[PDB]
């Protein structure tokens, strides 16, 4: 089941900002939110959609492996680390959009569609560019459903090879030490309103994962920050990372 | 190839202590250590041997994957963390010997053997007890050799599935940030002397992957830190990490 805590709201509004954070605990099944409306509320998936995007092009080659290079095109984008060669790896740690509108141009229409039904992926729309639909096209998709997608990974369960899933779940490897590991992604929705931000990922633990998915309102990149502090003061309330 | 730098002693100094740290640049395919000596002395893997232990008990099947709980015996031993169930993730964090000589006594003298030597592992010499050779038996390495090791685990080459890499890989993920990642192996020889402390591993970069190897006296279980500690110090001084 869900359950709604208001009590996290005291640090959107520290912020003067809103959104909402979701959690899961994978050990006795339970969800929580501060907002079980907007946790279901689909928005665009924007950079978070590099997950999917990576366990395509991975389990049909389009990917050979975490150190294929792909070289830069040269074409110089307001985004600097966007300007230089990448691997998986540093292509999800950095976001590059380029790199994966080429994957997705190799991947196909057709065989973009047939894989996210198989994910059951939001609303499985891919409608408008091949390489932007994600950004400005019609997929759509909610916090609840991102854990739901999310979970499926965690298992090795989504049907692509379990060789993919475990790049993937590599690749979005954005923190650890003693305590908690984090393999998550952010997301950054700007083309199309509302403009929002994303983090989806998850916090193992020795004995237990916490699946989470947050969006909160980003009307400038000022407050992208806010996507990585705002949840873990979530997580420091519910006493899962000291 | 090889150069010594011995302004690295100084860290071991200010901290009364003793040891040798071994750096290999994978890019330039050059190494760096203190003490070219103490860098090819052969000391007892300790817990260092969790890495080819475990690859070849997940290869065998032995361990079926990372999420395979291993049953605490009931058996109070004086390390409480110990005293816990654990997967194979945990067992490597806390060095749980006991899940790892149940290994060892499942893998068989003959399939071990057979192993390390594909391996090119230490003097590749099981003599001892089958259930802990890697701690008072016959079995050697240097730090040099453990990055040989280390090196051929990076990409694959080692003769076991790729699969069973992976996981390995997985198991020894120390640390992470926006910086580097860290995957490495801690160890702590008592039973022979010289007392000394391990520290083996990698770091990993956008543009490049920095092994190391360290052993260091250890007289006492206080300065066990020191492992760690010592080691960041090098990789500041040599720009490795901020
Ligand atoms: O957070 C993201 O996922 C993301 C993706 C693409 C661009 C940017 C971005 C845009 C402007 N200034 C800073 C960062 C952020
Ligand atoms: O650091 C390690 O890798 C390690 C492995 C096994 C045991 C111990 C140990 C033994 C006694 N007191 C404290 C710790 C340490
Ligand atoms: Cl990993």
């Amino acid at each position: 089941e869900w359950q709604e805590n208001k009590s996290w709201n005291a640090h959107f509004t520290e912020h003067k900002s809103q959104g909402v954070v979701v959690l899961w605990n994978e050990n006795k099944q339970q969800g929580f939110t501060n907002n079980l409306k907007r946790a279901n509320q689909a928005f665009l998936p924007a950079s978070t959609f590099k997950i999917p995007n990576s366990l395509i092009a991975l389990d049909l080659g389009v990917v050979k492996d975490e150190h294929q290079v792909f070289k830069w095109d040269g074409q110089t984008r307001d985004i600097a680390t966007w300007n230089r060669d990448h691997n998986l790896i540093t292509a999800m740690k950095y976001s590059v959009v380029p790199v994966y509108q080429e994957f997705a141009r190799q991947i196909g229409e057709a065989r973009m569609s047939k894989m996210l039904h198989a994910f059951d992926y939001g609303n499985e729309d891919i409608s408008g560019n091949v390489d932007s639909f994600w950004l400005d096209g019609g997929i759509r998709i909610s916090a609840t459903e991102q854990i739901s997608f999310l979970r499926k990974l965690y298992h090795n369960k989504l049907h692509v090879s379990e060789r993919s899933q475990r790049i993937v779940k590599q690749a979005m490897l954005t923190e650890a030490n003693g305590d908690y590991i984090i393999r998550a992604k952010t997301g950054y929705s700007t083309r199309i309103e509302p403009k929002i931000g994303w983090w989806v990922g998850w916090v193992e633990l020795d004995d237990n994962v916490w699946f989470f998915a947050m969006n909160m309102d980003m009307p400038t990149s000022d407050g992208l920050g806010l996507r990585q502090a705002i949840t873990k003061e979530v997580l420091k309330q519910e006493k899962i990372i000291p």
